[PDB]
């Protein structure tokens, strides 16, 4: 689907073999440090839709399909897809191709679109750079195909972050060497063919910082569809100028200040709000970004802090910011694993409870979110607007004068004291009545325009017109 497309989505990310599997078991053994496949597929995904869907998500990104290296490494197996072998072969593990497309029809079924992860970069082979076989990989069968074998030394030197491999002498990851016009025909014509074999709507690209930057505007262009790039660096004068060659990339430098704001009741939310504007102002596009406060490569954001309003607060800023909301399975259910592998664990010993308190929030911040959305279709493109801000709190405005969703986000924790925060700047006009759609209770505008924010319990609030909000099933 079209970037424009996808500006009105909210996606949920998640680690096929570790987020259902066929037989849809709440104990089935996953034990994180194994880094073994725990059994997840495209049919277990399928039949968990609703429990997704059932928190306002409006498509799905899943890890990558390519079939991977077969053996169990010194490191585990390739049960997250990035070790990939055979790219005309599909991983077996998650299931067959028609599984595959099955749920690409079930996502539509739904009137959901599916995202899926892909590759271009490298490929995976367990053993040292110098013992690889080129043979076994798919169409690349010969070391004419890869750069020459060394080591990212110095991330600081992007001759070496693009030219040299990934991982190391345990499991090596052989480097495509992207600048062959063989390697780039074969790549653009694979990509178009995926997409169109099994209708996704939608890519994520891993490791673009990996590959320079002319390959990428062909590629984007051959998958015909929406793509936000993986550009892993929290500097926006690094990480944004690759949205002039690709439709989108993940918020990383959004990431950091959002993730320190947060993860303690003493967290910056001058850096938060600056990196707001920043993003804003230095970025081609701010609106078609990914936000995100948890992934696979990260710790947890609750294994920083258990307290379950700074984590209801990320949450919150991470559906109403600009750009499409991006929640990592898991997260719903209040996750705290930390670094690779223990942030992969399966999503299904949780048991799936739809009444958890993140569950709950996030359903409540979609359904504000894609209820205003269908209410206003200058929502999307309206840049989010830093209102106010302080040592504990941050506000934020965004949407048509009339119909703007006004946020009110607190780092204080579940201990925070009550009382009433007069916030000003939200622009909405004096003697409105609002709804506060989180804790779903009602406020009216001050007669100065001024809103007697009710806070309490470091609870964030979120703003909307109440006359705006009848035929909603809101509050
Ligand atoms: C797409 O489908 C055709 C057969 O219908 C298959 O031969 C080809 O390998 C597929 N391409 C990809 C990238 O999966
Ligand atoms: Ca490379
Ligand atoms: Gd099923
Ligand atoms: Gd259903
Ligand atoms: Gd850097
Ligand atoms: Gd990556
Ligand atoms: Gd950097
Ligand atoms: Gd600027």
């Amino acid at each position: 689907a079209t970037p424009a497309d996808w500006r009105s989505q909210s996606i949920y990310f998640l680690l096929t073999d570790r987020f259902a599997r066929t037989d849809g078991s709440t104990t089935a053994t996953c034990n994180t440090a194994d880094q073994k496949y725990c059994g997840g597929t495209w049919q277990g995904i399928i039949d968990k839709l609703d429990y997704i869907q059932g928190m306002g998500f409006t498509a799905i990104w899943i890890t990558p399909v390519t079939a991977q290296l077969p053996q169990t490494t010194a490191y585990g197996d390739a049960y997250h897809g990035y070790w990939q072998q055979d790219i005309y072969s599909l991983n077996e593990n998650y299931g067959t191709a028609d599984d595959l497309k099955a749920l690409s029809s079930a996502l539509h079924e739904r009137g959901m679109y599916l995202m899926v992860d892909v590759v271009a970069n490298h490929m995976g082979y367990d053993g040292a750079g110098s013992s690889v076989d080129y043979s076994v990989f798919k169409p690349f069968s010969s070391q004419d195909y890869f750069h020459p074998f060394c080591f990212i030394q110095n991330y600081e030197d992007q001759t070496q972050v693009e030219d040299c491999w990934l991982g190391d002498n345990t499991v090596s990851l052989p480097d495509l060497d992207t600048t062959k016009d063989v390697v780039k025909n074969e790549w653009y014509d694979w990509v178009g063919s995926l997409v169109s074999n099994y209708s996704i709507d939608g890519l994520r690209i891993d490791t673009v910082k990996h590959v320079q930057k002319d390959f990428w505007p062909g590629y984007n262009k051959a998958a015909g569809v929406y793509c936000i790039g993986e550009v892993l660096d929290g500097d926006p004068a690094y990480t944004c100028p690759y949205q002039n060659v690709m439709d989108g990339v993940l918020n990383y430098p959004i990431y950091y200040p959002l993730l320190n704001a947060f993860k303690s009741t003493s967290g910056s939310m001058d850096d938060l709000y600056n990196m707001i504007n920043t993003v804003k102002s230095d970025c081609p596009d701010s609106t078609l970004l990914g936000t995100f406060v948890e992934n696979h490569d990260n710790p947890r954001f609750a294994s920083y802090t258990n307290d379950i309003a700074l984590a209801k607060n990320v949450a919150a800023f991470i559906i109403l910011n600009d750009g499409i909301p991006i929640i990592y399975a898991g997260q719903e259910q209040h996750y705290a694993g930390g670094n690779d592998p223990a942030n992969r664990e399966a999503t299904w010993l949780s048991g799936y409870p739809t009444d958890s308190e993140l569950y709950k929030l996030i359903a409540s911040a979609n359904a504000i979110r894609n209820y205003a959305i269908s209410k206003d279709t200058g929502f999307v493109t309206y840049k989010n607007w830093p209102i106010y801000k302080d040592d504990t709190t941050i506000a934020m405005r965004k949407g048509t004068d009339g119909s703007q969703i006004v946020t009110i986000l607190s780092n204080k924790g579940a201990s925070g004291d009550s009382y009433t925060l007069s916030l000003s700047g939200a622009g909405y006009t004096a003697g409105q009545q609002l709804t506060e759609v989180i804790g779903c209770t009602t406020v009216t505008v001050g007669s100065d325009g001024n809103v007697p924010v009710p806070m309490a319990g470091g609870l964030p609030r979120v703003l909307y017109p109440t006359e705006k909000l009848a035929g909603s099933k809101i509050c």
